[PDB]
């Protein structure tokens, strides 16, 4: 088998109240992704973010990322691919990672809680375009699910979140119960946390760069962390506290 590693949950905006992408801060995050030997990053920015539209067009449309490289509609930074995505807050207040082509992502309702899981799935199924849905940090307080039965119908993977690794067993056990794949995502909002949990998957055929579509279509995915992962999350928290 051949193997890619991707942080499937990354925020390139520090907060949803940020108007303009801070390119210097983004660069810090990609530098760390390079050091930490990630193959790719999924930008699951909060769709309701003030700066979501500017961020997404800036990255993938207006090619405005300093140091960014765009070949055949694929955005790399020093070899590290950058895949478009969105994090949505659903009607029951859970979070889902949405991985699809940029056209779809820009066409979704952006109001917090605008979709149920059922409707999100229907609307994406309605398009004739590949997509992947990931249940984010499903045991996190304020983000728990009242219907884990329906989750299994509509979602493709359970995320093992970097920020909740002390409880990783629960996420793995839930994925097993539902016969779903797992992902690892960091939910990094700063350079410090990127890659703290990551996703491994096999790409069929010859060694090549992973595309967004290759990730979307991948199955049998799993998560990866280290004993030093929790520390990344704590240091990222201290850093955010210092900025206030
Ligand atoms: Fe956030
Ligand atoms: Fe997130």
């Amino acid at each position: 088998m051949n193997r890619k590693v991707v942080d499937t949950h990354v925020h390139l905006l520090l907060s949803k109240k940020q108007r303009v992408p801070d390119w210097a801060a983004i660069k810090r995050m990609l530098d760390v992704a390079k050091v930490d030997e990630l193959d790719a990053l999924c930008v699951t920015e909060h769709i309701e973010a003030d700066g979501y539209q500017t961020l997404m067009e800036g990255l993938f449309v207006e090619n405005r990322l300093p140091g960014g490289d765009q070949h055949a509609g694929r955005l790399t930074y020093q070899g590290v691919a950058i895949f478009p995505g969105a994090e949505l807050e659903l009607a029951n207040r859970t979070n889902v990672g949405v991985h699809t082509d940029l056209e779809g992502l820009l066409a979704l309702d952006r109001a917090p809680g605008a979709y149920t899981l059922e409707r999100l799935h229907a609307v994406l199924e309605q398009r004739g375009r590949p997509f992947k849905l990931v249940a984010h940090h499903i045991f996190w307080p304020g983000k728990t699910c009242d219907d884990l039965q329906a989750l299994g119908r509509y979602v493709n993977a359970i995320e093992v979140p970097a920020k909740d690794l002390a409880n990783a067993q629960n996420y793995v056990a839930l994925a097993e119960t539902l016969a779903l794949d797992t992902t690892g995502g960091s939910d990094a909002h700063t350079f410090i946390q990127v890659g703290a949990c990551r996703t491994a998957f096999e790409l069929p055929g010859s060694v090549r760069d992973c595309t967004a579509q290759d990730w979307i279509s991948s199955r049998q995915t799993s998560h990866l962390f280290t004993a030093q992962s929790p520390r990344l999350v704590v240091m990222s928290n201290i850093y955010r506290q210092s900025l206030m």
